[PDB]
């Protein structure tokens, strides 16, 4: 019959019989993957194929208790289906016939999560029966990464570089249709049948090629090789930097390929899972943002909202425009955190916190619902990230959608303005806040060739002191003063100490005592606002005198230590880098930003010239038509084009320049009839001169002059915004 | 004097001899407390206390152990120094309370009203003599604010009245507390007289509070909602449009808390006009507005729905609404409005086996806008979420969609279950009603269902699968009853037959599976004796291939918004038919005005181009004011489409002068002249057509596409 007790298993009809070696067990990533396999199998495929969905996390055998392994239903279910014995050898075909299935095929998405399942399954087999790996047992199901369709013709590519080679070798490639099939669920049931009719082109086998494979699997999953994984990622990022500089493509694993070594899989596919956590948690040094923050900011820039919108509405826009797929709760926190402006949050919030966005009372947690709070860009956001730089950035693609860039390039190092914090896999980042004006001044000093002045951490509206005990080591202190004997006033808490947390953890125990400590204070009264702290504490005269001799800041927990020893950021090329000082961050930023002001000037020169040429033709066309040199009334379109060509009119110069970066007279004839009137004609003629003067002015300006203009514009708006903030408080 | 152990309380300084003048603000969570703290500042802490409510229990419907194990109520008692057994009928005991007033500060949504009512219920149950005095109050913010000059309104009709004067300044809605900034909170707390409302006026209030929260008054609340919906229905049919200082307890229950219970009904029971719940309508409205010509990711579309329709429910709920609108397996929609491009779930797992929204794609079906014609959108009533225009109250499709894809929902007092019916039968029955004939009876019909559906009695049906005897020991099951999923049948029926229960032996020897993603094939082996015994009992009964379906709870919202129980599906069809026919009259009336304005606009545009070509109009090097005067002197009209749209709610000649110089060329002039003739012919053709003729046109267009779409579906 069939095995009893596994209702989720589609048992192969020949499994557990004479032809068991010809049977293949398909392990799928969840029920949706199993449904795809069922659709392809049809009826003929049900004799030698079995499908079982992995509806849970495969355990890491290497680092799990024997009790968990013996009670794990998922691990045990695989044992029953394949007929595997916990302690056995499978080096002889005699011992290979006790298995109900001759092959195991893992069917997962071609994303990082799917690779994790593949590796964990590989680790489970390697750690219990490394004999099976020796022969052709473990295999994987693969779908083409990209499909191109045109005129009812379809082609498939199994590697992103292969698709790029096709586009480089195929003119009019933009006339086709592009779809990406890394996820299994993207494929239809009809497409599933097509895959299973050509299983040779959708099957890959895992090959054991030596002890290097055992080392690779050990490196990936052994609990003792944590530091080895750090060097594993370190070499990967440097190898990626070298590969890009040498023009070599990204490391591909699948070609138009039938075999994949275990070592190749670990070092080229499973590595991307760990590097993703670093790439998601550690900000970039160029703009101080993580990809999630960048997606929100990119969405805000693209929307160009002149009026505030609900956070829930903006969150929908980010999901729609930037392909954000990391979760609704994460998206909400990212938007809210970009707008917070309380002491210890951003020194310069890029989004406006219009409503209850959290305060210093609860460390930003006391925010209201996203359906009730509003936000929009700050008036400083587009001054910090100038629109003219967008044309020099590298915008990324999520499948077919153009999304946020690799990084933005602000006019001052934003990573030092609002700080940075993140925990990845092997590295961690912690950078404090610094004064906006001091950073602008140091950028100006570097432009003039002077040495940068030292910078201490600075938090906006913080009323306490920050002192440097030693390089990169600081102590942040609140404010306490003795009003009289028996009374002290606490008027400031240290940075990142929240009002509610201080009252609950410090002052309440001193008033009520605990099981191990008698009360220290007799009373305390609270006089806070939403943005200021005031505690008035009463004490016994003798106990206060003792506290002063010890030190009130120490006794009342008004001191916090801050160490700058883990300033780890992604550099402009995508490699994690440990910055020893904030001046090193500023210097690295300065070189890149100065270079991109040169890039902006080159682009502006070409674009302004094209705009001037376009306006030159437009002004001439209107004037010639009024003068009668060109007649368009009741004239054939073909005749009009010939006249325009004969008279030396140019095709759309802006269009020509854009294609030049890699005839059309519509820019002339699309002009409204309004432009024949005197006033509008004069406006067009004036605009022609202004564009020419604009190009001439730019030709006389160096990249540093443009940088100084942007800094001056930003500073003026900064003073206006900050002055208004004080008036409203 | 001092309260100990409640670290979340901001005790008032005078809470004490001045306890009568002390007000305790009870806030909805920490964010509400933050707003109150911001408005209080420093000087406000002398007479005001703030405590955050981090859920009030229903005292009537709860164990007294829980009524003493709930820390939140116990903390409230401790803060306001309340004693359970006390009357406090005079100031003799009112000084035994630590605060003079309890102020409830919540959002102005349904969730906030629930907190307000439950707190009121808490006082009413243990200190009924305390709600008599000026004790319980609520914090109120203006509903609408208009903004370098700013004004505020505490009444929606007052805001509408403001529109009569001059309506663009800038408008913002402040129902949620979090909408107000800290600066605005300070302004509120300065004029606290204008932001505070106080709640007893008779025995009617006691009934109101009792009605809302008594566990025995369930059926009274159902009649309470029934009267509300019927009163609303009559007011809407009559065309009716549906601040103070004090609010009675009875007024709060009957005018504010009523919205909470009907909200569950309004979200779960679909409308009879379009067969949709509000969440589904928001998705469909987003799809119509986007008008995607290419497939889009479900994750991307979900963001668009959140951005465009003010959808504020769960993300998981939104994903399921989109996916369910696209499913096309046996038991799901007979006509899916969205295309399931990818793994959207199948009959194997009842649609639960769908892939991640970032990998599956969708777009409108080619039938969606044939079913929901764009020309009808101008006759619908589109709703507003604060300042954003969103989906309408309902769409008006050309056939009753509620009978096509069925209806299912559970509300508060009512429930809905309607099966699917055949599209062609529904179209045919609609055609019969247009001709004056009686509709034919209709049985439930599910697309691609290979079984049988029989009516035992009115509204009583039996759905059966297919089983065939192959030999003395073998039977094959080629169809399961509608809504029986392959995995659920294998796990619940066939697995126990193979293994047996604890006290019952196995019934079958073996079964083999040969399903596809859309078809079912079980080959079951038994012994000869057990098969013969099964035959005598009845194979459909033995293998559970029959399911009962009763049309006894076909409850839908009518076009006026009142829940109505339909006895037969023909009653739904007749009610739909009358409304749809009326809206075809409404469409013709709108089209007559709009087509006429378009024709007038093109007449001026064609005349303007021809006169410019003929030299009757000169614009070269001419002042704008001189050109405008010539156009008026020659009788040209201001934008007629703008004028007609303005009529439905100096001169404008931009529609003439914005035209490109291309229109002076021969071909474009001929195209403009051809378009001028086409618009006139369109208006003339419409005048000779009745509303029923337009309906028949839409049905024919829909039927042609339905055959094409369904033929391709079979081809795969």
């Amino acid at each position: 019959n069939r095995i009893k007790g596994i209702p989720k298993l589609d048992d192969a009809n020949d499994a557990g019989g004479r032809n068991s070696t010809e049977c293949t067990l398909i392990l799928t990533e969840g029920d949706s993957a199993k449904t795809l396999a069922v659709s392809g199998l049809g009826v003929v495929g049900r004799d030698k194929y079995g499908v079982f969905p992995l509806r849970g996390k495969i355990l890491n055998v290497r680092e799990a208790s024997h009790k968990q392994i013996m009670e794990n239903a998922e691990i045990n279910n695989i044992i029953k289906i394949v007929g595997l014995q916990y302690k056995k050898n499978y080096e002889d075909e005699d011992s290979l016939k006790t298995l109900r299935y001759g092959k195991i095929m893992i069917m997962t998405d071609q994303d990082q999560d799917g690779s994790h399942i593949k590796g964990l399954l590989i680790n489970f087999i390697h750690h219990n029966w490394p004999s099976l790996l020796r022969h052709r047992f473990l295999e994987e199901f693969i779908t083409p990464i990209v499909k191109v369709s045109k005129n009812k013709q379809e082609m498939a590519f199994y590697s992103l570089p292969e698709f790029e080679e096709w586009k480089s070798s195929t003119p009019n490639h933009k006339k086709w249709k592009v779809k990406y099939y890394k996820g299994l669920g993207t494929s239809t049931s009809k497409e599933a049948k097509e895959y299973f009719a050509d299983m040779k082109r959708h099957r890959i086998q895992f090959k054991y090629s030596g002890p290097e494979d055992d080392a690779a699997i050990s490196l990936a999953f052994s609990k003792k090789q944590i530091d080895d994984r750090k060097e594993w990622l370190t070499n990967f990022m440097e190898d990626r930097r070298q590969r890009k500089l040498l023009g070599l493509p990204e490391d591909y694993l699948y070609g138009q390929t039938t075999y994949l070594t275990y070592n190749d899989f670990i070092n080229k596919e499973l590595i991307l899972f760990s590097n993703s956590d670093n790439e998601r948690s550690i900000p970039s040094m160029v703009d101080g943002l993580k990809p999630g923050q960048r997606k929100v900011l990119f969405t805000c820039f693209k929307r160009n909202d002149k009026r505030e919108v609900k956070v829930a509405q903006l969150a929908g826009s980010v999901a729609e425009m930037s392909s954000y797929h990391h979760g609704e709760m994460s998206l909400m926190m990212t938007i809210i955190n970009l707008a917070q402006n309380f002491v210890g949050s951003n020194n310069l919030n890029l989004l406006q916190p219009i409503g209850q966005f959290g305060t210093r009372l609860h460390g930003g947690k006391d925010s209201a619902s996203p359906r009730y709070i509003f936000t929009m860009l700050s008036s400083l956001a587009r001054l910090l990230f100038p629109p003219k730089d967008d044309h020099t950035l590298k915008f990324l693609y999520d499948d077919n959608q153009r999304v946020e860039p690799e990084w933005y390039i602000p006019i001052i190092p934003m990573v030092l303005i609002n700080g940075a914090e993140g925990i990845g896999t092997g590295w961690s980042c912690k950078i404090p806040n610094f004064d906006v004006r001091e950073i602008v001044n140091n950028i100006r000093r570097l432009m003039d060739g002077e040495e940068p002045l030292p910078m201490l951490p600075s938090y906006k509206n913080f009323k306490g002191t920050i002192e440097e005990l030693a390089p990169n080591q600081y102590v942040i202190s609140g404010e306490v003063a003795i009003l009289n004997s028996t009374t002290i006033e606490i008027s400031e808490l240290p940075v990142r100490t929240w009002t509610q947390t201080y009252k609950e953890q410090v002052l309440e125990p001193m008033l009520n005592g605990t099981e191990k400590t008698p009360p220290l204070i007799t009373d305390y009264r609270e006089y806070h606002t939403d943005t200021t702290v005031k505690f008035v504490v009463k004490m016994t005269e003798e106990k206060l005198a003792e506290a002063e001799r010890v030190g009130l800041h120490k006794v009342f927990k008004l001191q916090t230590s801050l160490t700058c020893n883990s300033m780890v950021l992604f550099d402009h090329v995508g490699c994690l880098k440990k910055y020893d000082t904030v001046l090193d961050i500023l210097r690295d930023f300065f070189e890149l930003r100065l270079k991109y002001y040169g890039l902006r000037k080159e682009w502006l020169l070409g674009m302004l010239g094209a705009e001037s040429a376009k306006l030159n033709n437009q002004a001439r066309f209107i004037l010639e038509k009024i003068d009668g040199k060109i007649i368009i009334e009741n004239k054939p379109k073909k005749e009009l084009i010939k006249v325009l060509i004969q008279r030396g009119y140019d095709s759309d110069p802006v269009k020509a320049w854009k294609e030049a970066q890699q005839p059309t007279f519509n820019y002339l004839l699309d002009m409204p009839l309004w432009y024949l009137t005197k006033e509008k004609k004069d406006e067009l003629c004036r605009l022609r001169n202004e564009k020419e003067q604009e190009l001439d002015t730019l030709k006389r300006k160096s990249p540093s002059d443009l940088w100084k203009e942007d800094l001056a514009t930003f500073i003026e708006e900064l003073e206006a915004v900050e002055a208004k903030e004080k008036q409203d408080g």
